[PDB]
């Protein structure tokens, strides 16, 4: 169940996400929810 | 320099987000940011 959701980025890292989004020609959503699904258990692991 | 972008998430997993950003003391973004530098190259490895 969908939800739209605003975030600020780097000019940089904006243009880096579009890139992969462009050559998986995948939306910007679906790959920054892949980055989360692979990233999530070490930010879960970060301290305090 | 700072760009802001609309993203779409499934509900569990913008709750997900927002409990490591309170948890961490962080904004959204920034957590979001570090998934992204996490996953980054395993996601630039995908392929077609």
């Amino acid at each position: 169940d969908k939800r739209k959701q605003s975030l600020y980025f780097p000019e940089e890292m904006l243009k880096e996400i579009q890139e992969e989004a462009t050559r998986q020609d995948r939306s910007l959503s679906w790959v920054v929810q892949q980055a989360w699904k692979i990233a999530r258990e070490r930010i879960k692991s970060f301290p305090a």
